[PDB]
């Protein structure tokens, strides 16, 4: 039974209920997310911005079964196109606004990556992707205003590919925690 999240740290609790099992529904996830209204407050301690870049802020570890995490990003800070390495992203936002620009999995010949389709995500809109979607990239194109968003992967993953527009062609991403539970991890 789908509730509405009160906290941040109700909707983690609600969370390891929907990651109980083995299976995910997506639907049910997205909408448990969108429907948690943001407080900056609740989440101000993993709010760790970088001056150059975007950070990954480790949230909760889930049961096993997902990763929760999130993103700061600094004005004009962006993403490489990527997979999700056959996993399930979770993205919502809980501060300003991120342009997501969608992808189609390239051929083998080197061509021009062109975009499918673009949307502005907005404070408290929760998106999702899988590879079977397609390749996103993610940016905050604000001048003004840094974004942060939520992310859940499920199940966890540390690695990816990003995707060169040019060509197509991929390389494989390790990626990095700025921060654990609130902690600066260098
Ligand atoms: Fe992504």
């Amino acid at each position: 039974e789908l509730l509405k999240p009160r906290t941040l740290a109700d909707l983690i609790r609600i969370l390891h209920e929907l990651f109980a099992g083995d299976e995910v529904n997506v639907e049910e996830v997205q909408a448990v997310l969108e429907a948690y209204e943001s407080n900056p407050a609740e989440w101000a301690l993993y709010a760790k911005f970088d001056q150059y870049r975007y950070t990954r802020n480790l949230v909760d570890q889930g049961n096993g079964k997902f990763n929760l995490m999130i993103l700061c990003w600094g004005e004009g800070h962006g993403s490489s196109i990527h997979d999700h390495t056959d996993s399930h992203c979770f993205l919502k936002l809980l501060q300003g606004n991120l342009k997501e620009t969608l992808f189609d999995w390239p051929d083998k010949k080197s061509n021009e990556m062109i975009k499918k389709s673009e949307r502005t995500l907005r404070e408290n809109q929760c998106a999702y992707i899988n590879d079977s979607i397609g390749l996103h990239r993610v940016e905050n194109v604000s001048h003004t205003e840094p974004a942060v968003s939520l992310h859940l992967f499920s199940p966890p993953f540390d690695t990816c590919h990003a995707f060169d527009q040019r060509t197509g062609h991929k390389n494989k991403v390790t990626m990095t925690f700025h921060s654990k539970f609130g902690i600066r991890t260098p």
